[PDB]
């Protein structure tokens, strides 16, 4: 299955931040479309706490080391590594999987190479102090642009991105 | 005179890394004609020891505390800080002034709340480490984008944002 990075941030690449509302209505919209189609979204214990209750329509799962167990068939925390989430949404039939969260989840990723796609949208801010959209790691990925669109007036910019892959 | 800040980086805002020629080919050209066409470079000393020598044709300034001798008569070493230097630029007849960088001088111009403008070639990567366009400050700025430009077919993007 391919691995698409679902986010948003702002110019400077801070995924959250205490400023109130950056988030575009546009963007919201856009985002329910993009994961609703692809069904699933994978995200870390962080951004579960953040977003409060379980995204309808979709399979969520919730990345976690402590096993925990929820009473609702659309909840799912999984203890394991990136690889092994991928594969558990291969075996409900998902061929997309969407990470949308956590500066932790998405350096999980990042080291682990596991992401062909990322679906970016960016805020027109510059945000002073935020969370960054990952720690580090090493190396670092090229990218082609497939696709940009203006989503409003004021200039919330969707961006889609694919990973350039050597091949035979 | 309005402040525009110039910079290159790669999605996750990093405006330095150990990739080699990720700078691309237009991003170069475009930068040449956007800031000779303002006419003057703002720099902090790190930016310019690895520029080497002053950009033709556009006054450079050099942030620097030590007070320090230049002959070019197109290379300036100012010891002041950033609202001094858009003064300096100002009395000159200078309409803009464009900071090309150094986390550090983008830093303090941002704590200031000296930037009006931001014109920002994001590059086709994500850099897994490098450093950042500015350390963090206390604040946020909300902007309004004037004018997104696709640079070549890799996917290069200028974008310019106008600070509301």
């Amino acid at each position: 299955a391919k691995v698409i990075f679902v986010l948003a941030m702002d110019v400077s690449g801070k995924i959250a931040s205490s400023v109130e509302s950056w988030s575009s209505f546009e963007d919201r919209k856009n985002f329910r479309k993009i994961t609703t189609e692809i069904g699933n979204v994978v995200m870390g214990r962080i951004t579960f706490e953040e977003i409060g209750r379980p995204l309808p329509e979709r399979l969520n799962v919730v990345l976690t080391r402590r096993p925990k167990t929820s009473n609702n068939p659309s909840l799912v925390f999984f203890n394991g590594s990136p690889a092994d989430v991928v594969k558990f949404l291969e075996g409900k039939g998902y061929e997309r999987v969407a990470v949308i969260g956590g500066k932790t989840v998405f350096t999980e990723f990042l080291r682990e190479k596991l992401v062909d796609e990322l679906f970016v949208t960016v805020e027109p801010y510059v945000f002073g102090k935020g969370i960054p959209f990952f720690d580090e790691f090493e190396g670092y990925f090229p990218l082609k642009l497939l696709e940009m669109r203006r989503l409003n007036e004021r200039g919330t910019l969707f961006l889609k991105y694919s990973v350039e892959k050597s091949h035979r």
